[PDB]
């Protein structure tokens, strides 16, 4: 059977899958009470793409489609009627949560809405509008096909078709930035659909790795930081994606390489359903050296007890 | 090791030289310009070219430390670089900018971030609309420096800060020119550690080349701001990860359609990474969605492809 294998890539070499900005660094912590349940960056090793996931980062809390007046709304004074994020058209029966690519924390994405090109003459940056799409809006409603559009600044024109592209998160008075509470995708005339499941370490002495991102925060957070995790680098989804090797097991060892020194620094477990595990405890960012990578070592027995990953 | 292309349709593809999804194949003669994009450049053996990395968030996208740049009513404010990496820049770097520096002349937009800033200072107020242009005297990225024209929030200096791109623009007197290089030192120094200029050399061939269009946040009303790449970045990175040895200059592929088992087109693969067809004219391609290029075989420079 064809062999099971992971990109060769660095630390600076991978992309964070629930938001378009690059991994900074690889982090481990106990769940508490966070329910581990993204539905970006979801993948089974033999290349199942699960949730609300999708190929391209460009993609990721972008959104597509024609907009509409909101009137008598002060926050979502438009909506946008949309499409998946390729352009193709969006039907609500599609077996998905929402369009592929939309957000999957609970709080507001900032980012910029363009349309028809102006000319010349009508001034600078006329068709960039800042705009807040909160997922606490009633009109938060991607399953159905409709999101609420609060501008920030410059007006949206109804009745263009339209590109949204993410800048960052933000934070308001009411809305907490929550990256482990999902959306309800159909707000509240329907019960999420299709997710991807929930993760969670259930062996003695392992957390959840993770590849984590400092996401830009444009209201808030002052002297804190936006952090988003993913399961899976982009690269690793796309990777299993293309070669769809068959899984032998629950569990593949990994092995993080410094192909300088030819010493592995750590081992984890990746599972099957597309997450890794390390043996710690406690909330910790690992220090890596900027040329290592992980690579596939071989199937485990699910018992298999890794090597403590330590300081 | 055999070469090989990832197997993917015109929908999974992402351009190198802006992070937006490729729409479609494009192919035109070469007339007045020159060809000699710096984003998306790779040889079928993998070594990346020009201000080529992996990463699609890279593209377009700069990194640094913001400094004051009082009483220009432009350039506001600086923006003193490292790599998208975070991983510091020196100018005796070899390479013609930072990776991921726009290669097109004209006015790059997006959006700058810096320190958050508490709730009630109030919404997006650490978004910053900025126009970074290849025309100002500022646009010196090899040197470490590129000048930040804030559209109407204000630029903080002295803070770690983001810029995102979110497309072009064109005003009154800077046209978008996307096969027009900057002058990544400005304009009194030479462009240094270029990838190489392309060109078809068999007669009735052309390029073929990944089309985009990139959102204008002003100017060419009724006209689409195309940009162009040679590669996708999944090609570039595809033949970085594999690093193939290339056995001819070139490779033969195909544009096949799996549901049918037809070939729709054949097409040259250069080992120096761009492709071209038999064709003559400008020609935008119309390929089903289905459809995708695989490798065929290793041919050399004469072998005469069958029209498209
Ligand atoms: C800026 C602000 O604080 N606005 C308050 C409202 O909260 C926003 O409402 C919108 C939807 O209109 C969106 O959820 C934002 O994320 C909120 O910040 C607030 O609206 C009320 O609370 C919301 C959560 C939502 O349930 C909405 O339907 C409801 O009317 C109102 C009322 O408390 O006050 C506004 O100042
Ligand atoms: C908005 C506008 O049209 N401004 C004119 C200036 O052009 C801009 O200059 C800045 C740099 O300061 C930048 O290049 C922009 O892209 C331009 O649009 C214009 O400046 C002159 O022309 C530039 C191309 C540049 O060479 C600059 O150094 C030069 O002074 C001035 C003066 O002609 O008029 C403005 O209206």
């Amino acid at each position: 059977t064809k062999p099971f294998t992971l990109p060769i890539l660095t630390i600076s070499e991978l992309t964070n899958s629930r938001f378009p900005i690059p991994i900074e660094q690889l982090y481990t912590a106990p769940n508490e009470n966070n329910v581990v349940q993204c539905q970006n960056g979801r993948c089974t090793l033999d290349g199942e793409l699960q949730g609300t996931t999708q190929l391209l980062s460009s993609a990721v809390c972008s959104y597509r489609g024609r907009t509409v007046a909101n009137s008598g709304d002060n926050w979502d004074q438009n909506l946008l009627q949309l499409t998946y994020p390729s352009g193709a058209s969006y039907d609500p029966t599609d077996e998905v949560p929402a369009p592929l690519g939309t957000q999957d924390f609970r709080g507001i994405l900032y980012g910029v809405l363009t349309q028809d090109n102006v000319s010349e003459g009508t001034g600078e940056a006329k068709n960039a509008k800042g705009v807040y799409i909160s997922t606490t809006s009633g009109k938060f409603t991607p399953k159905i096909g409709s999101i609420g559009l609060h501008s920030i600044t410059e007006n949206v024109h109804p009745n263009q078709q339209s590109r949204f592209t993410p800048v960052g998160v933000a934070q308001n008075e009411n809305t907490p930035f929550q990256q482990w509470v999902l959306p309800h995708y159909a707000g509240a005339l329907a019960l999420n659909t299709n997710l991807a499941p929930a993760v969670a370490p259930t062996f003695p002495g392992e957390q959840l790795l993770f590849f984590r991102s400092r996401v830009p925060c444009v209201q808030g957070l002052r002297g804190q930081d936006a952090f988003i995790d993913c399961l899976l680098p982009q690269e690793w989804v796309n990777h299993f994606y293309q070669e769809a090797a068959p899984s032998q097991a629950d569990v593949a060892l990994i092995r993080y390489v410094n192909p300088d020194t030819g010493r592995t620094l750590f081992e984890a477990k990746l599972h099957r359903s597309g997450f890794i595990t390390v043996s710690h405890t406690g909330a910790y960012p690992l220090v890596v050296p900027p040329n290592g990578h992980f690579r596939f070592d071989s199937w485990v027995n699910q018992f298999y007890s890794l090597a403590p990953m330590g300081t």
